[PDB]
């Protein structure tokens, strides 16, 4: 695995995210976990791929074009901005709007957000 | 598992941190995944606890009250901010400063920190 893939675990749900690649295969409950490429799931892209919004002194992210549901069972887990090797996470609830703001320095970033239904998800600007 | 663990595969040198939990154990080369648990390593602390330092707009985190070496073969491999839902990662490399700037809004913050030789460390304010 590489540095930022997000692995999960089908059967108890574990995910995780690699700090630090190697080349052993990450497992749980007897099984190779699975890599959770961007932007593969059959879903709807307006409410899944990440919307950058430019602002003074960072960015403002949501998910997506038409507001991500937010409820109990169906909720974007967490909006992440990836900037040179910077790696900034907001973890969400239901309940909140799907949305983040990152204050950081830098022209090119790249944002990612997690549904629980509907898997990895990312956009660039 | 649970959110924010880290844990590392001792054979192959993967280095996973947990976003989601779940009930099943993390396993890497035919063996269970080592949770990095902070501060429990033989080493100089004045060198691994992080030191944060209160500055306008956020925070900025020097590893550690004595600048720790970031040599090819010993340095910081990243600085992680953690304050409310939000997780800041700063990944750094042999010859950079040891430390990191964060641009946020939060009156408790955790800062950690993770070396290549001794492990993972943190400190609060
Ligand atoms: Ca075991
Ligand atoms: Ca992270
Ligand atoms: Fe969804
Ligand atoms: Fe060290
Ligand atoms: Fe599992
Ligand atoms: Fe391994």
């Amino acid at each position: 695995p590489e540095r930022l893939q997000v692995y999960k675990c089908e059967v108890c749900g574990n995910i995780v995210e690699v700090l630090n690649g190697g080349i052993g295969e990450l497992v749980c409950c007897n099984q190779d976990m699975k890599l959770m490429s961007e932007n593969t799931v059959d879903a709807a892209k307006e409410k899944h791929v990440p919307v950058i919004e430019k602002i003074d002194g960072g960015y403002k992210v949501k998910v997506g074009a038409v507001a991500h549901p937010m409820e109990e069972k169906h909720y974007i887990q967490w909006i992440e901005l990836l900037a040179d090797d910077k790696c900034y996470t907001q973890f969400l609830k239901p309940g909140q709007a799907p949305e983040a703001v990152f204050l950081i320095e830098a022209a090119k970033v790249v944002a990612r957000e997690y549904c629980n239904i509907h898997g990895h998800w990312k956009a660039e600007n």
